[PDB]
């Protein structure tokens, strides 16, 4: 179905909905929770979503959002996600699984519904992964059906980074580019057909995790979807 917003600022949530430990603070959606003095809380996840359910039948999207990864170490966790899943997806567990997965299925398939591009800042030894920080695309699991390097320079920039998600609904193919000024490009995409996972209505949103030492924000968001009719 056909759908548009955007937020060049958070001054306005007048439709995003915050679940968990998300919540609007700064201009910015805060995806995991600060405490009075400002210091990242462990273990803890939060979604912000737009809150109007749409559907993927016969659809393309286009969405740009710009983020930051606030880091009070050199050992951050545990990133976050742009992702979509049916309207009553609640948040799930902190640390590794991002808020989008809990332990005893994250690595099943069959167990879950969920499609997204993670920022993936701790090399997590409990399922397979990476041995460096990545982005990845996620179907249906925690361990990534692609994956790349993302590299360190680029995590700990404090740079506002641009992702690029788009979906296009003839060819069945979700692409990522993300980019930082005067830093690294990344390009990720994968054939997925969205409608056969997600019959019915989605909503798309952001998931962030802890683990430690770390916030994520996401700065503005944009979304454009049409039919392929
Ligand atoms: C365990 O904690 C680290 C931080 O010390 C990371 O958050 C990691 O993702 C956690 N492991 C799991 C399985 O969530
Ligand atoms: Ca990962
Ligand atoms: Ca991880």
């Amino acid at each position: 179905s056909e759908l548009s917003f955007n937020y060049p600022n958070f001054q306005s949530v007048e439709d995003i909905t915050f679940q968990g430990g998300a919540s609007p603070r700064n201009e910015t959606l805060q995806l995991t929770p600060t405490d009075s003095n400002g210091i990242p809380i462990r273990q803890r996840a939060g979604h912000a979503v737009y809150s109007q359910p749409f559907q993927l039948r016969d659809t393309s999207f286009y969405t740009t959002f710009t983020f930051v990864i606030r880091t009070t170490s050199n050992s951050p966790a545990d990133g976050f996600a742009i992702f979509i899943a049916p309207p009553d997806f609640p948040v799930k567990r902190y640390g590794g699984y991002l808020g989008l997965f809990e332990p005893n299925t994250a690595t099943n398939t069959s167990a879950n519904k969920v499609v997204a591009v993670e920022f993936d800042t701790w090399v997590n030894t409990e399922w397979k992964e990476p041995r460096y920080r990545h982005i990845g695309i996620d179907v249906n699991s925690i361990v990534s059906v692609r994956v790349t390097r993302w590299q360190d320079k680029d995590v700990f920039s404090r740079s506002i980074a641009t992702a690029h998600v788009g979906y296009d609904g003839i060819s069945k193919i979700l692409t990522a580019f993300v980019t930082y000024p005067d830093g690294g490009n990344y390009v990720l995409s994968h054939v997925v057909d969205l409608a056969e996972i997600f019959p019915g209505d989605v909503r798309i949103g952001f998931s962030g995790a802890t683990g430690q030492y770390e916030t994520q924000y996401i700065h503005s968001w944009s979304f454009s979807s049409t039919s392929t009719n």
